[PDB]
């Protein structure tokens, strides 16, 4: 298939960021300026948006139990800046501590850990999650 008709592929499936279509379309041996541009030409179409593509992980991964800062970091890599961050983040309405307390409860049950082990588990657990200090602290009954 053409660079624009696997990138399209691609989009049809979810949001994807302009550096990441680059990024995927590059290692099935497209050229760099080739795969730049079939991006382009799907943005200019109306098919790929990184503002779209922002708000879609921030819902996503908020829903599957990461935090803030982990999104927060993720969004940096696909190249956007403060800014966009910031506008993605906003469009989150509920409460990242909230979440943190549902996976301890998920995992461990409405009592939460109990002993060091759990405990000790439940802030690892959190922190590769990216959730704050605060979060964590309340979450694990510290």
């Amino acid at each position: 298939q053409t660079p624009v008709q696997r990138a399209l592929g691609l989009l049809v499936h979810r949001e994807h960021s302009k550096k990441e279509l680059n990024r995927k379309l590059q290692a099935r041996g497209i050229e760099p300026e080739a795969a730049q541009a079939a991006v382009e030409r799907l943005a200019g179409e109306g098919w790929q948006d990184d503002v779209r593509f922002a708000a879609s992980v921030v819902r996503n991964r908020a829903s599957s139990g990461y935090g803030p800062l982990h999104i927060r970091a993720e969004l940096g890599t696909h190249g956007l800046d403060s800014d966009a961050v910031s506008a993605a983040m906003a469009t989150f309405e509920g409460d990242w501590t909230e979440n943190a307390l549902d996976l301890i409860r998920r995992r461990f049950g409405e009592d939460g850990p109990v002993d060091l082990a759990q405990r000790r588990k439940a802030a690892d657990l959190l922190a590769r999650r990216g959730f704050d200090g605060n979060s964590i602290r309340l979450a694990t009954r510290f």
